[PDB]
């Protein structure tokens, strides 16, 4: 039997945002977000996940403080995303995840009528 580390992290910090997905967004612009994100996260050890629907963004990320805000920085010069209000920004210890996630991917698949597909003509 070997002990674990068990919560070990001094230096994390998650922001955890709102924002409101905004009118000026194309798929497009989310497809490459996720894609240069993800990369960026991954550099920058910060971990995540996205909730996105009715086009809300319940967006966060766990990442040693200074990236956390260096992500901020290179975020909060945005447009894309309707007011992005991070609003909450905490120390954690992080564990919880290890890689980033967005729900939008190439298409969604079925929940289109939802919103995607609203009409056809
Ligand atoms: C809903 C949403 C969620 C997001 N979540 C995250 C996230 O979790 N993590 C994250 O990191 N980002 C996130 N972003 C930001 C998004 O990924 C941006 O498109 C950004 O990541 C672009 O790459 P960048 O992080 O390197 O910063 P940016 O500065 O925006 O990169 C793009 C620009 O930087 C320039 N650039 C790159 N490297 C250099 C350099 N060395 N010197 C000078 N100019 C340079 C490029 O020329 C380009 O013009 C999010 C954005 C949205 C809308």
């Amino acid at each position: 039997l070997e002990a674990d580390v068990t919560m070990t992290g001094s230096d994390l910090v998650s922001c955890c945002y709102r924002s409101l997905a905004a009118p000026d967004l194309t798929l497009r612009d989310l497809l490459d977000i996720v894609e240069t994100s993800q990369a960026h996260n991954a550099r920058a050890q910060l971990t995540g996940a996205l909730f996105y629907s009715q086009g809300v963004f319940f967006q966060w990320l766990e990442g040693h403080p200074a990236a956390v805000a260096e992500v901020m920085s290179h975020i909060q010069r945005d447009r894309r995303h309707s007011n992005v209000e991070i609003l909450a920004e905490e120390s954690i210890a992080k564990r919880r995840f290890a890689g980033w996630h967005m729900q939008l991917s190439c298409s969604e698949a079925d929940m289109r009528s939802l919103g995607l597909a609203e009409s056809r003509q």
